[PDB]
């Protein structure tokens, strides 16, 4: 039977696979959904639970039916205690003992905990936390007064006034103690091998953190609270710290000071407040950033030294994420890489590996040195198809996309899917939208246009300072090379969809051809300048995609140039518009203006707004309104094609 | 000096639960905590009993729950294989939970909104039966509804009203994770034990609501999905063994035509037929000695050793200890100490696990031998040990305590009365008594005629004539006290107990005038009006005394018996304690004795406790047992 | 189609009849009955409630004044002395109604609520009691309660607060609160006096003394000092004081009670006070003042205090044979009849120099308001079916001739005979209006009802008659009536009959069928079964039957006595089915007498049903709830369709 978007409900997600310290186990998370009964409204909802495999079909360790469930799975170094988070109580530190028993509660504190850490010698664990600081003015109606530059963030709402804490966790005197009090946030953190204390990545002030310049910090234990020196005088962009097993050097994923948002995220070795490119000759960004609708959780991704020499890592290469090993003394050896696949996540250690892999083809499942642990692509609903392969040719080589095509043989509407970023892949993640949208009758079309980040540098670079010309120009000749090379689709029955850049380029698309029936813009831009001063980004994002400073008057004429809501006029296509009220990164009033300008110009038009959610709705957001996204957007494909 | 919040500090242990491998011990450990212990009332302290399970395999006793919220957990019950953990979580109405010991938490099996009780695992591992309710709803009281009573018995204590339709026995299906309906009784289930074959299960059960009443039941089979009348026992029965032969059973209780007032025994059954298994053995089935440190349940099922041994406990002068009773033969001990009692215990042919205390020892959980536990080292002040002081009756020698505190000064002597009758003083641990002494009084404390360890002629001695042979031996021993221990200042004395020792504090202090203070607890004063109101009245006078309140010429003798006729002699300031919801010595037998008090102008306090019943000064909630310890110590600053 | 009791839901319930000051106004109360939140009713559960509002007229049709929708409603009218407000408690809040438009205002925000509101006559005072803002949380938070005193509970009232509600004063011109009067035991009747320098109140010494029903008058000037002086006595009266009427000149004044050695059995009667000496005021009227005449269509306060109409008359309302009448008692003569119907009562009524408001109603109609002479309700006309006229039947006494009555259904079948006992024992049955006789004759049963030896409305004598003695001449004389009544009437069915009675009609239910077996059936309610144990719970346990019995439950040879005349003693003859009727918040008999009775029937397996009601007092069958008044009725008629 045909499925529709409930078919997400019968899914469950994997996150966070936990290698543990002797390499022969793994503990990972597995989101299910389940009820929040009210009888009047169905409450689906994520709820977590921790499992455990030691090379066989996982079993579960934990079973919560209220609140969100336990996350966070951390091995004791001894390899005998688990340490989670659990909502059920707002996030507390809990210590499962693994040879038979119920966790016990270590934390409790008002509003909750994040990020725990072990110390390799196994005698800390550290974590944030805002403690028990109370902020009544929501409850109140009091009003919030803004000072500093930023004061939202997609997901996280509105920023605290005094940032969340480090604090430590003595495991032999089962005592709790404040460690660091940061003023302005701390990045990511990091143990040193022999357990004297964390690096951690914070700015030097709220200005510098708007402009994306960070340095990197040395925090010994406390005595007092510790104070943090300065390690490396970054002024840029930096996380995933990994120290060296010398307990003197470490690594450093990012880019140094001088080169934009644009450039490739990359390692880098830090001796002595200097540093040098560590993934040499690999043009290739680290981490995933591949497309891909089922990753709920966190899919940690920290490089791990596996020697004295060997730093392994993942890389985004043409749609595919594979792993890597860094050598200081050498270059860069594939280590895992199929260039159909995508390995989402991982951890190891000196004696083996635990990753989530997933393809094109095959929901994502949990590894663990080779084996197969878990079986979640049996639960998915209905039968996957296998996309095919569409080329076109551009200035600078050959770029690529496919098609998902249905059952049959029959006639089928043709999908523009337009992914966003702009800097990241379609390719060989699980896109469940994707096969949804295959097994309802539509061909799916999704290329990696000028842009994209998997084909090298010089490809992301084509299109700095001028969207909406050679992106544009790639989307709709690839588009016309699927109408060629794939005769079933009908070029009669066509429509545009993207999310974010993706409805950027759905709003440019629009009003630049009338050429389709219908459109589905989501998150989406249309007013270049008031992103600037809206987005929680927007103080730095145009600076350093476009070089354009939307409150400098001579800039701001060109970023009208690129704004979408400039050539509306020209817009006939109908348009559904899906947004949410929470979202920080595209706030809701670019959504809001391209609505208000098609009403004007007597467009079909149609808005879903979503409360609550954020940025994140498609991949992540609550079960009942990722439904009401997909149902929104069949009921428009179904009324224009 | 410590003060009745010393109750705070301790931790009780229940339900040692020994392992089907005979290796391992779980049982429940209740804490004292907050209510809510992250929004504790400043103007008010809530201290609450909090359960979880502990285990232990021969070392030290390590927790396997952690409750934070709720009463917590309670009932574990292995899996014939020893790889799970059957237990009942309030966290959550009493919900079946399956802990897997080997690692990872416990799974809810049960969602039933009224919660269910008594697990009971199949020998051979495929089903859990148990008793719940399930869904019912009974809305009457939340909507100020007229309750209409036609049974006979329609309130019991610690139960409060008894529902219409009797919990019914369900079915846990482990193999195909399904719960299903056993049996729905019309009366009520009691004592069940499963068939050695897991063929199905014996049921307690009597024929109507009246003999019920009466106190007449009998057994029934129930295979697996009518129960099957097996045993014409037209008595009391109260607990059920059946033999490894899958055919034969034990009973604890006593045969048709003897009353409340017999020893219960064993009896092996046979083909409808019954014959003495505790042969030779002058002393009742189970723990029947006083103590204050038991908070939970206390098993003492019987177990088959093999085809011809039956392991039981026992109590003897005091004590409780572990004896068994052989086919063809009598009774041996197994692990009797005669000044220590053991309340609890479960066993099988591989081992035994059990709970052991003494007058001067905090209950313990102990496994084959070993104690694994360290309560009374959370103890907090130094226990004292008791002297023995006895006295001569025409049956033999009686005995009796008394307790001292630390020095040699002289010190106030407080006669304490226990109830029953048929219990004893002796070899428990009383937390009250050791709070006494600490704070400077001499606990005078005895087994007079009546009391139940001294074969069952001491027993039968104060059958019909309450107030005589018993009032005499108590006033004898106090005597025999003030003579034996000269720090016992004879001018400064107090008399006290509860229920019968209720009873027996309105009756001495209705005869003699000798006592300074006295204070009486869930007290009987009328007996006529007990007959009418008593959880029991329908059977207990008739049993105890051989008179039926109903009847016109018993009851001038009930009046005869009834303390309240020698009000008028009453001269001693008297506390009056006792709970709103105690049915078993309901408050109208307390309120009856205040007024005639004030009538005289006796000097007089009477405190009233709200929700608790009978069982306050043993497992009431924290904050009333210290409000009720709290109220004795004033009285007896006030007049001594 | 028979009606049934749901009948009772139709009526509306007047009380407190306020004259206005010039006498041309009445203000009263009148309770309806209507869902306990009319917005969102239980589909699966009916949830009638009373809810009372204020009604005026001045002559014709009485108006609604208040309009409540939630909550018990408005009650306790009060006229200031200029005519122009209405004073009353709102649920309970004193509120202030200006009469000539607008709403009320609120004047007290006591989280325990208002009692007993009085202006003072020159308008600048209003009286009234309340704890304010003592806070006891020991049942909220589960705590014990200790007690200490002889008397802690009291029917209605159920536990009785550690501080008695203290007299408190609204400052009319100021807009003012003040604590006037803080009492160590608790205040009863309070008057002003006629300039309004102060009150009068009853009072007892100690808990004790009030315990055996010893109270005093005491003078209470308006206050002064920030910690008020010891009120000086004014009569040592040692004895029970129930309603203080100050005399116009300000220094003597009426009490209603009994002086010193007649115990609780003496007929109330008035007493002119003048310098702490008493002398009788309504001399040569055998009768006892007040309304003591059996109904049960009286929802609210039913005022009956005594007013001066000059300086020589004294009105007061008294019950004779069945009947209550307004008579005048005068300093310098005998009493004279004022208004009085000797088949009606006037179950209340106030009163001044220029007019006269009360409550008036006979055995067939219901209760109406009328002022000066003039009815202003229709509330007789809402009875849902037709009324019907008792008989009168008598019987033959050595003290001479009593008197009793029945009512018979529509028809001329055969029909059953319920003999039904009124409780006290020192009441009437007679002219009342009782909705539940006329609902049993419409249901096919004849009503037998009379006045036995200790009845109060036909002489001290009368009354006398059983002291000591009960279940002697007093039983004799039912079952004399009734026999009577089979004879007199032969539509009576002796071969189907039952007996009934609530109280000390339940004591003589549950006596009959302890000394004969020929009835077939029985209903005993809020009955008595065992007078030791009633002596030791019951909230007048300390004095009743010391009263009307000379007997001390905690006197070993005075209990012998008692339990003699307790009837569960004779509970093993008892062979009728019978239907036991209690309610759990009974302090006056407490539901251990219920019990009792039940667990006897049972262990001599006679057919027996027990119902208990949750959070109703003695007061059920006259003011419960009314869902908890329909269950009693319906299970009345039950057992009598059973068994009859």
């Amino acid at each position: 039977p045909a499925p529709g978007p409930d078919s997400l409900l019968a899914l469950a997600f994997p996150s966070d696979p936990q290698v543990s310290p002797d390499g022969k186990q793994v503990a990972f998370v597995l989101a299910q959904i389940s009820e929040e009964p009210d009888k009047d409204f169905a409450r689906p909802r994520y709820r977590s639970g921790l499992w455990l495999s030691e090379g066989g079909a996982a079993r579960p360790l934990t079973h919560a039916e209220t609140g969100r469930g336990d996350s966070a799975p951390r091995w004791s170094p001894d390899g005998q205690n688990l340490a989670f988070v659990r909502s059920a109580v707002k996030a507390a530190l809990m210590l499962l003992p693994l040879k038979g028993g119920e966790a016990r509660r270590v934390t409790h504190f008002k509003n909750g905990v994040s990020g725990p850490q072990w110390s390799p010698d196994g005698r800390f664990i550290a974590f944030t936390t805002t403690a028990d600081t109370e902020d009544k003015r929501d409850e109140r109606g009091e009003a919030r007064v803004l000072t500093r530059p930023v004061y939202r963030a997609n997901g996280a709402d509105w920023l605290p006034e005094r940032p969340a804490a480090l604090w430590l966790y003595d495991v032999e005197a089962d005592k709790l103690r404040e460690w660091y009090a940061p003023e302005i946030g701390i990045g990511a953190l990091s143990w040193w091998p022999d357990s004297r204390g964390v690096l951690i990545v914070q700015s030097e002030d709220e200005w510098q953190a708007s402009q994306w310049r960070q340095d990197v910090y040395d925090l010994p234990l406390p005595t007092a609270p510790a104070a943090p020196q300065k390690l490396l005088d970054w002024n840029s962009a930096a996380h995933g710290l990994a120290p060296h097993p010398d307990g003197q050097r470490f690594a450093l994923i990012g880019r140094p000071a001088g080169k934009g948002n644009t450039e490739h995220a990359h390692l880098y070795l830090i001796e002595n407040g200097q540093h040098r490119r560590l993934d040499t000759g690999h043009d290739h960004p680290v981490g995933d950033a591949v497309g891909g609708d089922c990753h709920v959780g966190a899919f940690p991704e920290g490089p791990r030294w596996l020697d004295g020499d060997t730093l392994l890592f993942s890389s985004t290469v043409r749609g595919s994420v594979g792993l890597f090993t860094a050598h200081i003394g050498g270059g860069v050896k594939a280590y895992d890489h199929d260039p159909q696949g995508v390995i989402s996540a991982f951890t190891a250690n000196e004696h083996g590996v635990a990753l989530i892999r997933e393809s094109a083809t095959r929901f994502p499942e949990v590894e663990l040195n080779g084996q197969r642990v878990t079986d979640l692509h049996a639960r998915f609903p209905f039968p996957v198809r296998e996309p095919q392969r569409v080329t076109f040719e551009t200035e600078l080589g050959e770029g690529e996309g496919w098609v998902l095509l249905p059952e049959g043989e029959q006639k089928v509407p043709a999908l523009l899917n337009i992914h966003g970023g702009p800097h990241t892949d379609y390719g060989h993640g699980f896109t469940h939208e994707f096969q949804l949208m295959a097994a309802r009758g539509y061909g799916v079309c999704y290329s990696n246009p000028r842009g994209s980040v998997g084909y090298g540098q010089a490809w992301v670079d084509a299109i700095y300072g001028r969207w909406g010309t050679v992106d544009a120009d790639d989307l709709l000749n690839f588009f016309d090379r699927c109408l060629e090379a794939v005769p079933r689709l009908d070029a009669a029955k066509t429509a545009v969809m993207g999310g974010a850049y993706g409805g950027f380029m759905t709003n440019w698309i629009t009003g630049h051809t009338t050429r389709f029936q219908a459109a589905i813009t989501d998150r989406c831009i249309s007013n270049l300048i008031s992103f600037g001063g809206t987005s929680d980004i927007g103080l730095r994002f145009w600076d350093d995609e476009l070089g354009l400073d939307f409150s400098r008057r001579a800039d701001a004429l060109k970023l009208w140039d690129l704004s979408p809501l400039q050539y509306v006029e020209n817009v006939k296509t109908p348009t559904l518009i899906v947004h949410s009220v929470l979202d920080h990164r595209c706030p809701v009033e670019q959504a809001e203006q391209w609505y208000a300008a098609l009403h004007k110009h007597q467009v079909p038009v149609r808005f879903v707004r979503f409360p609550e959610e954020n940025h994140e709705l498609s991949r992540s957001g609550r079960p009942d309104r990722r439904l009401t996204r997909l149902n929104e957007y069949f009921a428009w494909l179904e009324r224009w094609l």
